């Protein structure tokens, strides 16, 4: 073959290679995000629980409701790290899948530029929606432990009052 | 899975160190082209030289012709050779990405394989595009040298001719 018969085959390649690279750390990614996003809303949902509880629990069992608390927040937090590595190689992988789209156009090889563009927008969109449903959680999880708080200092400040007056 | 990625990964270091073979060896033939168009102009000025003093106007413009014609052979194959030095250069920079995707997926084998092609496609490319710059100052020479003469010759044709304008008149007292 020709040498920009060559060159063609070479990049055709390249963007083929990459575009599967990209493909498969946007599923890891997307899932790792999905994983996340569900040990937020376990969290949230202790929070809420144990909001509900308050003022009607002893001591012990107060202690063991947060126990739990700090071993979601572990979950979570171990959770989030792991998308966040996946999410690093992410980025070089649409990095590459750039590149591989400019030595496509400049080549000649128009096709394989234009669908190795689209599929790049595709997937940031993609990971744009699943960043979108994991915020929604995280709004979630801030208004429980706001209302927690707020609810805790309620409490603080009734008992202090009951303490006050009973002596 | 990490599976799959690095299987991916392996195929993104192989795919790219082969366009990066492939775009080496069409820039080097490029810019090889390119010294050889550059050394031919230099050996027509040089020509030009050797002849000054020796050609009638229609001799002398038939040379410059020539040599014009060379020059723009000379300018197809630079604008070649940039084209191609440019998909090089991305080349370059997919297997330096590629690098980086294998050492973050842990293929670390593939990683340090891919830096190692880099740096010795770099090389060789660097010292073509030294053959190529030489070729370029050679040329320069060439040039002044031709035109340092022509000017002389011009001096010279100039002095005879008016010597012989008086000689002439002389005769025909």
């Amino acid at each position: 073959l020709s040498s920009e018969a060559l060159m063609r085959r070479a990049v055709s390649l390249v963007t083929d290679s990459t575009s599967t690279f990209l493909s498969q750390t946007t599923y890891a990614l997307i899932e790792a995000i999905t994983e996340y996003t569900k040990a937020v809303y376990t969290l949230t949902s202790l929070y809420r629980q144990y909001t509900s509880l308050l003022g009607k629990m002893n001591s012990e069992e107060e202690d063991e409701v947060w126990q739990v608390i700090i071993g979601a927040r572990a979950e979570m937090t171990s959770k989030h790290q792991e998308y966040l590595k996946l999410e690093t190689t992410w980025m070089t992988a649409v990095g590459l899948s750039e590149m591989a789209a400019e030595a496509a156009y400049q080549t000649g090889a128009d096709q394989a530029s234009i669908t190795a563009r689209n599929h790049i927008q595709l997937v940031k969109l993609q990971v744009e929606e699943v960043h979108q449903l994991s915020r929604k959680a995280e709004t979630k999880l801030a208004e429980a432990q706001i209302e927690e708080l707020r609810q805790k200092t309620q409490e603080e400040g009734e008992e202090r009052a009951e303490s006050e007056q009973e002596a």
